[PDB]
């Protein structure tokens, strides 16, 4: 069962949706770097650390942080908050992939071309530019603004809600809530179905996507990098979220994952073995978007910085302008739409589960297996489904950034990380750890990651904090929009909802 | 040990050698259809059909075929026979990869231009033909076949041997001899470094060779088929002996490799999921060389069809120009170059102990362990090693091509696939095999190989030896190159030897 979840709550969109996103918005090949050494001094030490706790107590996230020490338990309760706040707008981005899916069962694609009623007149064909009011914009770049969001000029104008986008929601919560309803694996049928396929075309993607004339300008952009961007420490950080966000680490769904693998079993090897690859395939996903980004720089005659938009949902502007561009469009469209899905389900169904199994147990006497679980998991879906529904309004694209940048990521995931490798370093002890690990998988892991531990990680995670602090630059959508005072402070409360799990918890175990 | 060799000799240089130039001489996209129909309908069956005799008899080549059944046994001489033919041109291709490293040891590589002694005065450099005797040559051309070859106008002159050869070619043979003869693994250390080295940069190559701009005529040369040339039966003969080439299939070699799996063991997993990936990294490997090819194809002026040079090399020639076309060609070449011995002495390593395992145990009371086999692993590399010299001399080259097509290709690998396809089925009986097979992995293998076995691979082997019977061409080096008439008769001959195996053995058998 651990295997599957592997395939499942494990590999995220992120890596194929934020990734590209976050390398792009920090500059270019800047980005790479602040991603290998974050990877290489906490990501992969941190997580065999998670899947190694998760093992050794064969229990649950919530109740291991406990176990562990009596103090800083509240790791547990913010993990629980961040996969609640991640799953509200994860499921959106399912919500948006369903929608472009639904508009895709047609002979030609909307975005192939823009005359239609909702297109700006303004708007203009992607190829005749060169052939032949200065801002022209693209199709594919439009219909994501207004047929699929309908963005709001402000997020203070919130406008009416898209009814379209509901129903699609609607269909994707549903979909969720039969399957861990009905004890549905996260993989249906053979995995090798929901496994091979996401590989395929991703290569498939990228044979084309390096085989378009401008992946050398998108290759150069993507790795070559700017040493004045990683003096702003804005890359430092989005670099080490999308870490903690790629490897769904700091969630504790990942410490199930070690409760059901064997006490005595090597689950060392497992982890840097699809550490490695997740790291790879985002890595490789990177070449085959960049490249289309860089395939559509050279080809409007704008620079790769403002080619593309950059507000989340890239990953649904640059795929879907090359299955165009890739012959037989519809058939291609289609099944990269699946596939989003299948990347993203597998990813919810395990994600989703990973705080009612850890809310079950949180709360009992009264959430007995049966009469009143049925409700609750119609009642955690409900819930958020409204939650929801905020992103389905016309300016939900700004509430939808303030999620990703502050719910699941940023200071969010640095705060808790730091206080999971704390925690084991100085008070419970790495030897002490070490010592079961011996002899759990047999033989000693390298000193290194204890060492990654103790002033690695624990720097990685204060140094980018405090250059949060001094260096404070406020967010910003496509880097043209500034959000109001108000907006910050509710995305801070959101992250300050993280935060005070664990602050709060310490003062509540003192008193008893 | 049995996943060591699995690394080793079941991967072959031939699928980035062999395959690229089987399916360039054979027109394009033609050569994939009966590539895949081959593949599906024989290669993966017959795999695992030998896989799971070597584990139900858990012993030899040579001695399962006579314990199947005492008559039809010369399997296994054949397989030797096999084995050995490979193996004489199978090092000398190692030797021209050593050559190579030892002449890219410089600051500039010697194909970068050509205005050295050796180059033909019509030489003329690769970039400038567009910039500004109509035949023009490639710099990269003339060094392998002077420099490297100094290939001599015809087969009836030999000519002086190329002693800069010979010391590479003595290299090897003592690599192969020494780590055999103190029992060296095939893996050297970590298995990862021989195996994510290979992986990571045949998409390093596959990375640039796709984002070179001629890469569109490549892979269409690649992917379009010609149905045409499906009507003249050597693509077929080609596309077969492919599958029994890179598989390394037909040898004996992956029989001890049964031997080697425990024998209540699910081998049937195993056998498919190494076999897709051959075929997928063999097919991978396509893209990139043909991109090349297809970036070389637009920017000569000449068809794809005449762009390369159309005799076995063709990896010696593409590769080389793109890692001078990559930035800082010294290092990528010496990798690349580093690499070829890689996926090639661990293939020697494990072949060539192949048969010295097969012929210890065939001749006992003379070759005990100890002193008697120390000389014949001596005895065994010398005489190979002096047969191995013929195509050290300047006019080797038409030798090699022998060897290559004759000695293990052609109807050699096909006479011996039928037989061993023909014996289980009718002699044997399928349903025999599987009913150990369910008590071996636990549970029944599909249906869809018994009838492989039955007609499918029957009728696969014996179509493509009529069509080559009545619509014989003769074998030609670079579509421009006629043998004589006993040149053939020594390449059949080779043949013959492996051909007569079985048919003398059952002619012996009978005899006591
Ligand atoms: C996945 C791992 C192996 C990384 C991928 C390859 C690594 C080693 C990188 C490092 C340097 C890179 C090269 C740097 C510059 C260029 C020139 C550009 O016009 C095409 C891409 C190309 C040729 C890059 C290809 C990828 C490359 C070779
Ligand atoms: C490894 C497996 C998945 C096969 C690789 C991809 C398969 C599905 C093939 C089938 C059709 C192929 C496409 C057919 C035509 C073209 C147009 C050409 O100008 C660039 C390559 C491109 C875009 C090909 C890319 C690879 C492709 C998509």
């Amino acid at each position: 069962d651990f295997v599957l979840s592997v395939a499942g709550g494990f590999v995220g969109l992120g890596n194929v949706w934020r990734f590209p996103y976050l390398c792009y918005k920090n500059g270019g090949g800047a980005f790479l770097i602040p991603y290998f050494i974050f990877l290489f001094g906490s990501g992969l030490p941190v997580f065999f650390l998670e899947i190694i706790i998760g093992q050794y107590t064969s229990e649950g996230g919530i109740t291991c942080w406990e176990k562990i020490c009596p103090l800083f338990s509240g790791i547990g309760y913010a993990s629980v908050v961040i996969v609640s706040l991640l799953n509200v707008y994860y499921i959106v981005i399912l919500a948006w992939a369903t929608y472009y899916l639904f508009q895709s069962f047609q002979k030609e694609l909307p975005w192939a071309h823009c005359n239609h009623s909702w297109n700006t007149p303004h708007c203009m064909e992607d190829t005749m530019r060169k052939n032949k009011s200065t801002n022209f914009t693209s199709p594919v770049i439009e219909f994501w603004e207004r047929n699929v969001l309908s963005l709001s000029p402000g997020i203070d104008h919130p406008g009416s809600l898209k009814w379209d986008l509901a129903l699609c929601l609607l269909l994707v919560w549903l979909v969720c809530f039969f399957c861990i309803w009905k004890g549905v694996r996260s993989t249906g049928k053979v995995v090798y179905f929901t496994a091979t396929f996401p590989f395929a075309m991703l290569l498939v993607l990228l044979v084309r996507g390096l085989t378009l004339p401008g992946a050398g300008a998108g290759i150069k952009f993507y790795l070559y990098p700017d040493i004045t961007r990683l003096e702003d420490p804005q890359v430092w950080i989005d670099a080490g979220t999308q870490i903690f966000f790629s490897y769904a680490i700091c969630l504790g769904a990942m410490t199930s994952l070690g409760s059901y693998n064997k006490y005595k079993y090597n689950s060392y090897r497992d982890c840097m073995l699809l550490g490695c690859l997740n790291s790879g395939t985002s890595f490789v996903s990177g070449f085959a978007i960049f490249s289309i980004l860089g395939f559509m720089a050279q080809e409007q005659g704008v620079d790769i910085a403002d080619v593309a938009e950059s507000g989340p949902g890239l990953a649904f502007i640059a795929y879907p302008k090359a299955v165009t561009m890739m012959p037989l469009p519809t058939f291609w469209s289609i099944l990269f739409f699946i596939m989003l899905l299948l990347l993203g389900l597998d990813s919810q169904f395990v994600e989703v589960e990973g705080q009612i199994t850890s809310l079950v147990d949180l709360y009992p006497s009264f959430l007995r297996k049966g009469y009143r679980r049925e409700i609750f998991i119609a009642f955690v879906c409900s819930i958020s489904y409204l939650l929801g529904l905020t992103m389905v309004t016309e300016g939900g694209m700004y509430v939808f950034q303030l999620f990703d940048y502050y719910a699941a990521s940023g200071v969010c995931l640095l705060w808790v990380a730091f206080f999971e490798c704390f925690v084991i370093a100085w008070i419970y002890g790495g030897d002490n750890l070490y010592d079961g690990i011996e002899d759990m998988i047999g033989y000693r892991p390298g000193p290194w990651m204890k060492y990654s531990w103790a002033v690695i990680t624990p720097v990685l995670c204060v140094g980018c904090f405090i250059f949060s602090l001094v260096k404070y630059v406020p967010l910003t959508y496509n880097k043209t929009y500034v959000y109001p005072n108000w907006a910050i402070g509710l995305g801070w409360s959101l992250a300050l909802s993280s935060m005070l799990c664990v602050p709060l918890v310490i003062v509540i175990r003192l008193c008893q």
